[PDB]
């Protein structure tokens, strides 16, 4: 029943990749900025409407030619769709798979806004296709990758990307798919959301999510796109996959009748948490980190603690044994991508055995009584100490109109470099991106296995024959700086040299015949960053 | 693993209820009209190589709601997407049609809504002093869970045209694994803003005559339709043991995606055949035993032949017999209800099973000449007629819904083989209730079933009128006297041993009517929601 997380990718505020996301989390970086001019001018509305957001870079950019999509079609495609496509491609690559090697594969996308529909409608020049639905966000992935499993967009507002994961997990567990991509996307492209949520008081007056901190009076909207590739644990183990973390349980529910549709319910939150702990078969005493929903609201924050404390109580009376935090303190409330950002953070912490700082709570919310609870707020990045049993994390996401989700994760306890891209420019970018990732911790055999068997063999090719990582780094740099005659590099459009020669010429090599090293994260395809808009 | 359909409700073009829907289906009524002026003026776009469509299937009173019933303010009702308003009333109806209240039905009851458009967001954004624009789907499902106090999964899903079948599929799976004990599933679609028409017109999706000519000659696109609907689903064994009224049984559902096809909006016969085979295998039945299929059936020149090719391929493993299975589509009647297309099709298929009647499929008197029905399992249903006993085995129907961007669904369904305490929120609604109830009475109604259902399957609301009645004729006379404004009537107690029970109830006590007993549940008219207009 357990599900392995075998691949992850995404883009978040100040993070072009999960790797940059992780560095920013460890550093405690506040990633919120003012609304960029290229989206709208916040000064237009200063008479207050929030001027802050977590924004991703290059939200309007895409590489349609990679996918054989025309420029015209790219312009009409919702950026959310464009970015989720790239992200899913990257997630599969992070896992060390190609669509071929990975067809009952599901795609489950959380999404709650369609800003590009508003933008398209304003522009309705002669008629053109406005992006009016969600489904293509998921369906485009299934289409391009030739996947036949369920392909669904779901909206539960703030919990949407956990709902998406829950549905992917259940689909895998009943055998409807063998693996699935699950995640979410959220882009802030048009000011209507800021005006509208401002009119209801949802946005904080300082532009921060002060997770369990003093003075919190709302949230700050954030952008994000992210996915995880999920597979049954046992299969992932047999296939020699790299497993970031194991999902032991997920549960969803609704608040039912409470005083107002947007009032969160401690009882219903405790309910979903207990249901998930029971599905996972674990005691709450064994959970040593929780990734809270954590939006920084004066009503919300105390309720979230009350719901967690009630759930944990049927099960222990020990106090302050579990750390808590939220990624919202770093990047804001990514809305439909809130669950996927939180799950990505949780899985990284587990994989890296590191708990990161939760921001904006140096002064705690004075009403929360953490001393009388299971929890303390993580105030510095530090090693995650061996619990004493495995490191286990809970993860919560609570939709504004009542749909709740909780997931429990557990830590997982266990040459020829053929690079290719669509063209020469993308290949040089690939080589530079690969070179920069290399350090004394890179494992050559795993790097090579993953590039050989977990990347598509594309049009423009550069194969390197290398002794070790230092030799690889030197060759990539020589290639990048345009050096002409590089020994041990073959270029084009079981003897190593011959294999190389043949691959550079365009032949298919069955690299598997040579063997398995374990799969390992390698930088993913360097999509061109070209702008497309209506 | 079989799932009972125990309650259904909905509104569709020319149909204020499922019962009007059924009558229109039997009659072969073409429900398509020109765009009503109250939505937009189609003449605005008549000169914008296909012209912007001036046709749709439109429901009446799309902009109406009874917010006071739900204790929603007028201001909140204006800001609420009409899709959310109507789905709320429709789920209320569905539960009432099943003979339940939220209390007697329920915690773990799921709500799963298919949705693919948010025209009210466009309308809201045009009008943007700040106010809340309806920018998400989730409240469509979540408001139902909220109001009814349900704690199960509450999800909106979008797989475009297949959305409501995807919704049903998810509800079934949820019930089968024990996450919900019952679930509402359905969909909603409203055509409130012209962007979709301009947009879908630009790509040629809309037909030039404003019809879905399901398997008929000359079909060149579809006509957009409005609809809202839901079904209440429950495990068959539990529905039997609770004495529910079962319209039909769902034996299997399956969903998939087309994967890589020549263009994202091109349908795939292989993938359609695979979803149909997967569903038949889940249901455990041979395709030779399917005697009706509710086709996706949009009337497009590419779509229609592909659908027949997919169905033929799936049925062929199973059999070589020809023309043993009738086929048709509700889209020929009401248009392509988009996110609500699956729920309208499922509702038609369940009705046909329950009533043992196959209805006419429109606009195919001339068949699409490329189809070759003679070499296939199928013939198009051209008249409404009795559904003949298949031979002995049950009447079984397949039901298909194929999303424009590739998400497919198929479902297989099988046939399933005194004191009147009326109440409403206020006096005006109670008079309307009595009039609606009176009109539904005929020599076919059975008093003991009617009384059981009003007693145990309706909430005891604020304004009350209890009648003590000897038979249906006595009931009808009393309701008519009440409606014409008589305040005092023998055997009527009003307020805010039969006689004492009545007295007590009229005074405001709650009475446990079950103690008196079970008659089978039946459909009785549902709450007469006020039709008041709310807009931004």
């Amino acid at each position: 029943g357990d599900i392995a997380i075998i691949g992850m990718a995404g883009r978040y505020p100040k993070a072009k990749s999960v790797a940059e996301f992780w560095e920013n989390l460890k550093a405690g970086t506040d990633c919120i900025t003012e609304v960029p001019k290229s989206r709208w001018d916040w000064k237009t509305y200063k008479n207050t409407v929030s001027k802050w957001g977590g924004f991703i870079d290059d939200a309007d950019c895409f590489d349609p030619q990679f996918f054989r999509i025309s420029p015209r079609e790219a312009e009409t495609m919702d950026p959310q769709e464009r970015l989720f496509l790239e992200t899913c491609w990257e997630t599969i690559e992070d896992a060390g798979y190609t669509p071929e090697t990975l067809h009952p594969i599901g795609v489950f996308a959380g999404v709650m806004h369609k800003d590009y529909s508003l933008i398209g409608a304003e522009q309705l020049t002669d008629p053109f296709p406005v992006s009016l639905n969600y489904a293509q966000i998921a369906n485009r992935v299934s289409y391009y990758c030739d996947f036949h499993g369920p392909s669904i967009a779901v909206d539960t507002v703030c919990s949407s990307s956990l709902t998406a994961v829950h549905l992917a997990i259940e689909s895998i567990r009943r055998g409807e798919c063998e693996a699935a991509l699950a995640g979410g996307v959220n882009l802030s492209l048009h000011p209507a959301k800021y005006l509208s949520y401002g009119s209801v008081g949802m946005h904080s007056s300082d532009g921060r999510c002060r997770t369990f901190g003093e003075g919190g009076d709302g949230y700050v909207s954030g952008e994000g796109v992210g996915a995880v590739l999920l597979k049954p644990l046992e299969k992932a183990e047999q296939d020699g996959d790299r497993i970031y973390a194991v999902i032991k349980g997920s549960a969803i529910n609704h608040v039912g009748k409470v005083s107002g549709i947007t009032v969160p319910s401690p009882a219903a939150q405790a309910e979903v948490i207990k249901a998930c702990l029971k599905k996972a078969g674990i005691s709450p005493r064994t959970v040593s980190y929780v990734e809270a929903h954590g939006t920084g609201t004066s009503l919300g924050d105390p309720i979230e603690i009350e719901g967690l404390s009630k759930a944990f109580s049927q099960g222990t009376q020990d106090q302050q044994f579990c750390s808590i935090g939220s990624v919202k303190s770093n990047i804001g409330h990514a809305e439909s991508a809130a669950g996927i950002s939180g799950l990505t953070k949780a899985a990284l912490q587990l994989h890296h055995k590191t708990l990161v700082k939760s921001l904006h709570s140096a002064e705690l919310n004075p009403y929360l009584k953490f001393e009388e609870s299971p929890f303390y707020v993580q105030q510095q990045t530090a090693p995650w100490k061996q619990p004493s049993y495995p490191r286990r994390a809970g993860l919560s996401s609570f939709g504004a109109s009542g749909s709740n989700a909780h997931i429990i994760l557990e830590e997982y306890i266990q040459k020829l470099i053929p690079l290719s891209a669509r063209n020469k420019d993308r290949l040089l970018a690939y080589a530079e991106k690969l070179a920069r990732s290399l350090s004394e911790k890179t494992v050559l055999s795993e790097l090579a296995y993953t590039i050989q068997t977990g990347r598509e063999a594309m049009e423009e090719r550069a194969v390197f024959l290398v002794n070790d990582i230092r030799d690889l780094k030197q060759k990539l740099n020589d290639f990048v700086k345009g050096n002409e005659n590089i020994p041990g590099l073959w270029r084009g459009q079981d003897d190593s040299i011959r294999l190389a020669e043949l691959w550079a010429e365009g032949k298919t090599v069955d690299w598997n015949k040579l063997y398995k090293p374990r799969k390992t994260s390698v930088p993913t395809y360097p999509f061109a960053k070209e702008r497309y808009w209506i």
